[PDB]
């Protein structure tokens, strides 16, 4: 009924729609997940709605809806529409962190948001699918 994980904000990169094309996005998802993996920016972000980079977090899946919580108030920092995420992914290598890209309401960019998880990776992954298919499946 509810899906809940503890993850870490790692930030986002801004995405083209060249780079989200089939054939492209598994490339450009990896990339992103390379390039935060080991990055830090300090910079207080006024901004970013209390979920931006550095952030612990509860990523949450209820009600066809990726949410951002934050986890001592319980704060609803984020409210996603899984069928609005152009893209997801896990990270490849040598695994914990999970990506998803989409279109920032605000400023119409485009943005791949990458999240360190305590648990693996390929569950949240797993959870977003199945509910992305119930979605397709009322098609
Ligand atoms: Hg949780
Ligand atoms: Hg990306
Ligand atoms: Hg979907």
């Amino acid at each position: 009924g509810i899906k809940c994980f503890a993850v870490r904000s790692l930030g986002w990169v801004e995405m083209t729609e060249e780079e989200l094309a089939p054939g492209r996005s598994s490339v450009a998802v990896n990339n992103c997940i390379r390039q935060l993996s080991y990055h830090k920016n300090n910079l207080h972000d006024p901004m970013s709605g209390g979920w931006g980079e550095g952030k612990d977090l509860l990523l949450q899946l209820e009600d066809e809806t990726l949410k951002l919580v934050e986890p001592q108030s319980q704060a609803l920092l984020h409210a996603q529409p899984i069928i609005s995420i152009r893209v997801w992914g896990v990270g490849r290598d040598s695994e914990r962190d999970f990506a998803y890209v989409a279109r920032d309401k605000l400023t119409q960019m485009l943005k791949c948001h990458v999240f360190r998880c305590e648990a693996p990776a390929k569950n949240i992954a797993t959870s977003l699918h199945e509910i992305c298919s119930k979605i397709m499946a009322e098609l």
